[PDB]
């Protein structure tokens, strides 16, 4: 009531001025979990946040929720309240055979294969991290023992049909994707989420800050198949990480 | 579960197949109260699935999310289970003077503002409304009394900069889309809203019925807006049309 | 078809794990009020059962009656269906001189006046709030507006003179509770009841979450006279805070 | 308006100054029709006043609730009113093997298992009934041609915490309740139920008159299936003493 | 010099309001020695003092010597002086299986089973904790990670002539304890102390506020006892809370 | 490396059957020297043992420590250790305004406003010192020619609110003692020391014999600005008797 989908007004953020942001509820009470004073700030349509401390001071957890749309939404909603920098976090699938389950990727930059992007700012321009929060990441993870990767991600505006497969309904991708999966997999992009590039490219282009971190749960072109533990847990380093970032980033 | 969201068995529709889908789940008892003997299939994430008999016909409701990716999801796997018909209603703003709040607009053809539909067609393709469904739809409004307007509407794939709103965190419009609801307040287009871009185009070019209903809950080139009955008006008026219309189409 | 004095069955609740509970029984019918998917259960004795929806999940609010050896039935006839949580709401009359008509309190833990606490646990035991409860009421109840006191409730098996109470037939108090109210008042103890010891003392002793909210309807010290609504409404924001403290338990 | 509990207004009994006070409605109903002129007054929370008469005298009939402190206030607000006599009617099981299950008792005193009596009168005061209260209905009971038993009663604050019962979830049967019933009956108790030793008790410690008169629906110290013929009329009869008890009475 | 007990006086305080009260008179130092500026004050029982200085404020710490009688004196003369907040910080033994030799649990209210406490409040009033300082500590032990642990904590007045010990001269207690910690265990008690009510009883009923902490050296419950480097972790961790805590609390 | 608390064996004690337990530790070093070889043995928490002895035969000192749960602590080990008859010497104040300040008291058996002793033994068990070890204390007193006084004491867990002392921080005095110093001075007792109770009534339950003997430091009812000089010889001869008392008990 300030702002609208979320629901809440600035005083809901305790002066607060950073902001966490997952795509789905269940890691929010996750996230927020790992600091102190977690009081659950609001949910409201799909947009469920928290409100928590770390070192004495204000961070939020709020959600995405499939859909550059659906994200551009959130993190222009929050930084109109008193957010300024969106840590972002998630797990994922990479393309590349050197890449593991259990590495983490920190992605630089993305290839902006959304669409959402391109109402902050022409093609021309990147979908840039920021560099200290890119900083804060390595280091958050240079120091808890997870083999670090650095690199671009391609954020596409679609799980089955979009993201270069074959297995559905029918049985094709759009004329100029069939086949690009490969493509990229020859110029160095690590994995594939679909959000990124309307967050790195909505703040780039608005003078905003915005980090991201991943975490390899299974790698498609690859025999072994994952594992449930391992997934559960790897969940959770990428949880650390960011967390543990933040507080040099306030 | 034969599904990898909504999480329903072919078997739990027991004949549906055709399915009103809003975008907020929350309504999705609101809708499925109207019909007869309802009950709550389930309702996973952003993804209500609510049942309900009309005229002895199993009818179904299922929630959309924001964005056009989130939406792909979900009609891709309802029609995997067996729906071959979908009705959207939900609520939007109306650009053009004349249009008032609490009056119902239908759309034939959708504007393609995002990057969804893309993965489905060309943007030669058009994001056309069905006959079938385009008939009931006027008819059933017709029918329960409702200043109808009838025509095009602009799908963008971002609630701020993609529908040209400075009242914002920036206030800037990247070139593109300087000027474009005032050009578009011209060529007739009638509203905005973000998920039809998705929904025609991907229907019209599968062999699957749909068409789309919606209310004005603000005329934003006016100032003085409804009010919150005027906001039930919507949640009735247009909720009634939809399953009005439903019903004729069964 | 379950259980006894309250005529429900395992697929009443939809599987739940908490529950509200206001001992007049007209009351259930305005808590669901407020929440989606508010239905009707049933109306045995005094125990109206009703069922509602609060973020998607299953609450079920029931009722008490005057006094802890009903609301012992009550307790345990849910818990045994699958409830693993209570949150008691109320009337109450103030001691403290402070303490305003409407001000939400909340509470710590109980004096124990009553009788069927002792059939579950010593007098030594203390009726204490649950901290998971206590807390989410206090924040809710604080991030509303709510004026809110935390402390210390004198739960009475009477209402007359186990609470200080002349105007009545005879005007006498038995020896032990002559006097007491002026010392629970030095004594720092906030407002006067009649389920809470039982409850809290019973679901502690037993493992079981348990916390307690009220509304100040009434207070003797002072002079003014009731309102109008706020004998009603003194209870909204009750009503609404032990809601709001619902979801955060969910 | 004149009671803040009940409703009633001094206007509303008329110069009555007896009250049968049953546990539910349902009995107040009953009962009422039986004597002259039944005109319903008001209903709140358990308690459901009705007004009859008796040979040109009025009478009240009022449910009270279950447990002592129900009881607390539906007395103490008729008594208040201008009634000055009162009886008490319900049904029970025994546990004394002399004992049918179609007999009727009355009490002349109860053992004070209660917590609601020591907030009238210490423990050292007995709960016994008034002598013509007591008269009047060990003469009508052997009038309709009834089987009577005029005894002590134990007036139990729970359930099986004090009864020497067990399955539920378990609700510890506090240590001084070990041993109980076995010592009840060796000591010539008749019956067992919940609010009797609060009634007569508040009555004698204060100048009233209160009697108590009961059929046993059921007498588990046995294994002799029971037969719902009697549990109806076993009802009847019983109301019917005591509504002729009342006559001599008035 | 101003207390017949303590010794110290007004001016030896600097304002101080809040006083971290643990039992021996070393740990004393231990604390004190996380401030700023320490310095010993006095020392003349079992009553050893020094003053500190948290966050910018002047603090105090004291010994109370073993039993609530000697916490009793300690606690008035320092309120008496200024102290209006306490803390107090001591180790026990689980009565839990669960519980571990490297938890720590924070105290919502105890069974009170001392003696000396019942010169405050009556056996009814709850051993319940200042709700904030149970917030404070249950923040602290977070803000560092700890096996924590919230609830009961159980406190008569003697070692083994009471606290189930079957091992001293007499090898029982009186007919109250004999076979209790099966007893309590089975109610949900987290430990055995003898400070913790007095305390908690005394100050809730005079307008204080005090929080009870306490680390598990002895797994007593288990076949268990510890060594000379946890018995000092125990304390590292313990004295970082209810300091941690204190600063907050200030 | 025998018993924890106190800190001593049996080779320790030269067989030293009697010993003197004078509450303060700092009291110890001067009663030791009274008799012969004064030896010191331990300092711990305020059990400062010293070995001395008289006639050729052991006697030991062991200050307890205030409250009776310290003084159950050392009693218990001492006897453990070979001990079987104690005198315990410490100062008081009387409630009478007969007795002066610098009188001896000598305890037959005391009020059990404690809360250990019934630990060892039911209230209604008495208080009461042994008979050699009463005689042996008065006559001693005579012997020096003290100003004796023999009769009974009031034995209070707390200091400020057992005894009735109003000038504390609440200025409050819970109801179970409001007013309870007149019903004693009436009643006929002498004193108010804070260890008297559990020394007997534990000794007077097992078989060791005990007594008690104080001087008045102050007399609460009396005024009569106390002569300077007069209050440390006070403690002096009470010290001179209890030495010479335990003469004739060895």
């Amino acid at each position: 009531s300030d702002v609208f989908h979320l629901g809440l007004t600035k005083n809901d953020l305790q002066g607060a001025q950073l902001a966490i942001v997952p795509g789905d509820p269940e890691r929010v009470e996750k996230i927020a979990a790992l600091m102190d004073k977690p009081v659950k700030l609001a949910s409201h349509r799909e947009f469920t946040s928290w409100r928590a401390e770390l070192d004495g001071k204000a961070v939020i957890v709020c959600s995405t929720g499939i859909g550059g749309p659906s994200t551009s939404i959130a993190v222009e909603e929050l930084a109109q309240l008193g957010i300024r920098t969106f840590l972002r976090i998630g797990t994922t699938g990479a393309i590349q055979p050197h890449i593991n389950v259990g590495d983490v990727l920190v992605t630089t930059a993305s290839v902006r294969l959304d669409g959402a992007s391109l109402h902050f700012a022409p093609m021309e321009f990147p979908a840039v991290a920021d560099f200290a929060c890119t900083t804060a990441l390595v280091e958050a993870a240079k120091s808890i023992g997870a083999t670090t990767h650095v690199g671009v991600t391609a954020s596409s505006d679609t799980f089955y049909p979009g993201q270069e497969r074959y297995d559905t309904y029918s049985g094709r991708v759009v004329r100029r994707f069939k086949g690009s999966m490969e493509e990229w997999q020859a110029m160095g992009v690590m994995n594939y989420e679909m959000e990124s590039a309307t967050l790195l490219t909505m703040c780039a282009s608005q003078g905003l800050r915005a980090g991201m971190v991943a975490g390899v749960i299974v790698n498609r072109t690859q025999q072994e198949i994952p594992n449930a533990e391992t997934m559960k847990q790897t969940e959770s380093h990428a949880v650390k990480i960011v967390v543990e970032a933040a507080r040099r980033l306030l």
